[PDB]
């Protein structure tokens, strides 16, 4: 197995140095390369269990078993002497720059995963190009470098969430003694958007600067893979050209879906438009029930908006449905209206958006409930959050041979490789993976290390924790209760649960027995924690640390013998004792 | 070893039933006892690895090997038949109530640990009495049932912390778009104290109700242990009497120390007085540098007070000193003044406290710096936070034989047993243990299970996580960096660290590169995480979950292969890569 790994490492690395820590000639090579600003991977064989066997198999490539050994793009360059020879003769730059391709790596997509991968690859000497282009939304919205999370996802989403949370902080401030009349305080949408967009701009810029500092080429151009190693780029000026790369990383992400009803594209918006909307949405209808729909509905309501969510069937399909209902119940009790069991039929325009005064238009939404009653109501803004989809036909020529699944996502091995061996896919377009920013980052960085630094560490996609930033946040790690029962049988599942009340909520006169947490455990596996679920403030901060313990195979006993930090919400996980089987009430 | 455990279990349990799940006569006994409202412990032998050997050793007590077997206070009562005989003959109440002592358990101290222990003991049929008395502070401050945390510690402390945090929420609200002028908002101390004291009152009451519902006798009387089994109680009316108990739990906690300088007792206050103070402290001097001192100084400043902390030498002695300095630096940059290397010499009174208008007095504090310069400044309130101490001479007659250490704390075995075999100590008075509310609760509950339900689980006092609720919170679990280097040598310690910025702080224009986290790891033990440290918002929520993973022996690799939740502060722990050895800057 070692021989197989070395052959792949040598073929793939752009510039790699085989060396040892306790080695003088190696350090001489290292310091030379550093002075010439030649980045490279390094593998200290003395720090590997199979080092000596690798040092021996190396001779199959270099005809020698000594260190240091320096390779460039699959070719042995030389020992200490031959490198200094190339250096003193000022032939070294041309040697390390010699390639069949323009780049060692072309990243198509400048998002969470693509930027992470490209940055990490350049760290090890890979000549890297990052392509990013943002196809405007139907109304013309566009944005800068960074992807969905940075521009029209997590970042603006959580900042607007924060602005909504401050609403309740303003309410709580009175009970804690602050001379404040919440009822005389209003929110200015455009002031918030200005600050949100200023921060996004600082990220767009920080990314450009980061790529320049790491000698990464950034091209604001639409990329199209026409052969395994050839990418066709169209720039702002419609100019077409071709660049070649050894490895290709597809990281193009997804975009929001629209329902196929009249008026939807013309008069509605999506999350892509919401976070830079130059006017307050006003009375808003959110169509959909995903975490995007509920998060957006949630903070609009907390900002004082008249918000309605049109729900076709259930909330947060794919999430623990007990928790989903508690999420929705909280929102419905805190200003969010729900048109349940209802779908839209058409969007009719009543007022055009006022560009000059920054005011929304006005729309008539027609729909129908399952009970046959008609839905007809006026809204100033209609937001569709009915899923997202890849658009790889715009990126992949069918002739290249990259296998897509029925949903249009890329079918990959557990090392992100597509059916074209030099082409990989990371992030949301990777079929079957959790569609989250830290997953894409870890996938891209770990892939870059395997390609160009000889690493073997794969990304672990199991038990990836999540948090839905609804008005009351919901964090989760592992299986939902229903999936655990499905997988192992009701008799083999024990569920410990408890309501709780944040100490912060007491003086503030907020609700008993609404915040809630549960551990879904497997009786036959020493009460292994299969899933953790918490509804309450700062649920992301609560949940994160437990994800490490679950990764390690935490049991209920592991939670119990850990001591709580008091007063916190998270400590309740260390004293859970009421089981669902017992029928005892979880209230406190 | 089994025989030893059974002998202790039988001797100690008040009412215990040996049984099996798949047993008909057992359920008959259970249902009888339930109807008669006789609480008891139960041990299903079919759910123990050593069950059959226990069922056999049982005959050494009962002369039989069958189930069910019912014991009362060390005496076999009978099988199914003999119980129903006692029941039908209405002799069963007198049997289970038969004892040499008035109580199976007398808890001296109605605090975190004592109430937890007493409640859990009654759950298994132990006739329990909880004694609580609150010796007034020098100025006459007193409070109700619950202990230090409930009345004059964590609970009011964190609520006032929350009131201080709301100050910055009010500041942040503007940048997030809220039509709010922070500069025109003031804080009303007495309104906050009213709400804080209302919540404490609901806890005082909830505890009384809980003890009544569990048939626990609550005595508001000063307890004094005069012999192993005899407690002398003095009530409000100075009436003296004696009650006897089989097991005794000492849970009397500590009280604040005063420095031996003129004016300190007469004119200063402590935390015991702060949280019900009927007047705003005004310009305040906090003398001390513990987490109490900094927490109290912190929230007073955030409420707009003119606050000074007089620090003799370093901050937070016993905590990681890198983190302590970052804590202090943040406070000094956010309105807290520090009189460094300074001690007090005397407190002179300039104004008496105004009882009628609720206004503080006025004090002249005289002291001196290490450089010889005199300290002389006027303060309206002077708070001493210079440590806490037990007062067991007021509780333990020297003749009983309970060994105390030099500091006056009880020297205990790892099962909380004192040098008097029926007397145990939990909580802050237990020498050498972390002085925290969840430790006392876990100790008391687990002890109660060992005494009266045959449990063997001990409390694990290692790697207990902490959080200091200073204006910028500091959570920690495990070793400080300096202690790890002391214990294993600098060469065997790797420290990964990073600054970070909460997303919430970006639009709010708060500080880059102030929040900070580090993992202190042991190179030779697979990079085992010896200590985790985080300075930032919600640090208690962040830290808790990682305490489980550290309990399980988390390595750095365990943190790395876990995926982050984005956007959170806690996710930064899953991507740490800068080491201290590397000299690379931790900034972002
Ligand atoms: C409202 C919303 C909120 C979200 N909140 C969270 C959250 O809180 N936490 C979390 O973990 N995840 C969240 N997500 C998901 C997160 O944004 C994605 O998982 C993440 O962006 C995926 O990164 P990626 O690299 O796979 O794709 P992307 O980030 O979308 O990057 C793809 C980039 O490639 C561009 N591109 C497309 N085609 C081409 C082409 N031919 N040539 C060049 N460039 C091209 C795209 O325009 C884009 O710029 C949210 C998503 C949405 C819509
Ligand atoms: C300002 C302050 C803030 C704190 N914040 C935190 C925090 O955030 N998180 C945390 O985990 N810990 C915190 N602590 C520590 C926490 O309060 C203690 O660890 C906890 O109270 C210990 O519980 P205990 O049972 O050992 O003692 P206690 O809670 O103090 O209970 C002892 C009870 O017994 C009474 N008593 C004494 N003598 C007698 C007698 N002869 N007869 C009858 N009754 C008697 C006492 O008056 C008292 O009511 C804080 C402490 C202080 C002073
Ligand atoms: N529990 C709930 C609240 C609001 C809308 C819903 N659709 S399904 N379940 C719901
Ligand atoms: N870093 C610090 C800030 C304020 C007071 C201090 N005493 S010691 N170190 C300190
Ligand atoms: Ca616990
Ligand atoms: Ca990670």
């Amino acid at each position: 197995g070692t021989s197989q790994w070395l052959r792949k490492t040598v073929d793939s690395a752009a510039v790699i140095l085989f060396s040892k820590t306790t080695c003088p000639y190696c350090k001489k090579v290292k310091d030379v390369l550093a002075e010439a600003k030649i980045k490279h991977a390094t593998i200290e064989l003395d720090q590997l269990s199979n080092g000596s066997a690798i040092q021996k198999c190396l001779a199959s490539f270099s005809k020698i078993e000594t260190v240091p050994q320096m390779f460039v793009r699959g070719k042995f360059i030389g020992d200490s002497q031959t490198v200094l020879k190339y250096y003193s003769n000022d032939e070294l730059a041309g040697i390390v720059n010699e390639s069949k391709y323009d780049y060692d790596l072309i990243v198509i997509g400048g998002g969470s995963g693509g930027l992470a991968a490209g940055k990490e690859a350049a760290k090890y000497g890979a000549k890297t190009a990052v392509l990013d282009y943002v196809e405007p939304t139907p109304i013309g919205t566009t944005w800068g470098l960074g992807g969905t999370c940075v521009n029209v996802g997590c970042i603006p989403k959580k900042l607007m969430h924060q602005a909504g949370l401050l609403s309740h902080a303003l309410e709580d401030a009175e009970h804690f003694g602050w001379s404040l009349d919440r009822s005389k305080i209003s929110h200015n949408w455009s002031t918030m958007v200005e600050g949100v967009q200023s921060h996004i701009g600082s990220l767009n810029w920080g990314y450009k600067v980061a790529l320049r500092d790491n000698q990464v080429t950034y091209l604001n151009a639409k990329g199209r893979l026409i052969s395994p190693h050839e990418v066709q780029i169209t720039d702002k000026n419609q100019k077409v050209s071709t660049i070649t790369g050894n490895k290709i990383i597809l990281a193009t992400g997804e975009r929001p879906k629209y329902p196929e009803i009249p008026g939807a594209v013309e008069y509605g918006i999506t999350s892509d438009d919401l976070f830079s909307l130059p006017y307050f949405p006003g009375k808003t209808l959110v169509i959909g029930a995903s975490y995007v729909a509920l998060e957006c509905a949630g903070f609009l309501a907390s900002l004082g908006g008249d918000v309605t969510v049109m729900v076709r069937s259930i909330l947060l399909r794919g999430f623990d449905q007990q928790m989903a209902e508690k999420v929705g119940d909280y929102m419905e009790n805190h200003g969010v209206k729900f048109a349940k069991l209802c779908v839209p039929d058409e969007i009719k325009q009543l007022k055009v958006v006022d560009t000059e005064n920054n005011k929304p238009g006005l729309l008539l939404v027609k729909g129908h409930y399952t009970d046959g009653k008609k839905f007809e109501e006026e809204f100033e803004t209609v937001i569709f959050a009915v899923g997202r989809e890849p658009q790889l036909s715009k990126v992949l020529c069918e002739t290249v041979g990259v296998k897509l699944d029925k949903n249009g996502r890329v079918v990959c091995t557990d090392d992100e490789q597509t059916t074209v061996s030099n082409v990989y896919a990371i992030g949301d377009i990777n079929a079957g993976k959790p569609q989250l920013t830290p997953v894409a980052i870890q996938a891209g960085r770990y892939l870059a290390r395997r390609l160009f630094a000889g690493a073997t560490e794969l990304t672990d996609y199991s038990n990836v924790a999540t948090t839905v930033f609804t008005p009351l946040e919901y964090g989760a790690c592992g299986l939902s209760e229903e999936d655990a029962i499905e997988k192992y049988g009701d008799k083999d599942i024990e569920v410990y649960h408890s309501n709780f009340k944040p100490l912060e909520w007491t003086v503030a006169h907020r609700e008993d027995n609404v915040c809630y947490m549960k551990l879904v455990c497997r009786k036959s596996d020493n009460m292994r924690v299969l899933g953790l679920h918490v509804l309450g403030p700062n649920a992301g901060e609560i949940t994160q640390g437990y994800a490490v313990a679950i990764k390690m195979g935490a049991t209920k006993a592991d939670f119990d013998r850990t001591i709580g930090i008091h007063p916190t919400c998270s400590e309740t996980f260390t004293t859970l004792h009421v089981t669902k089987k017992s029928g005892v009430s979880p209230i406190v």
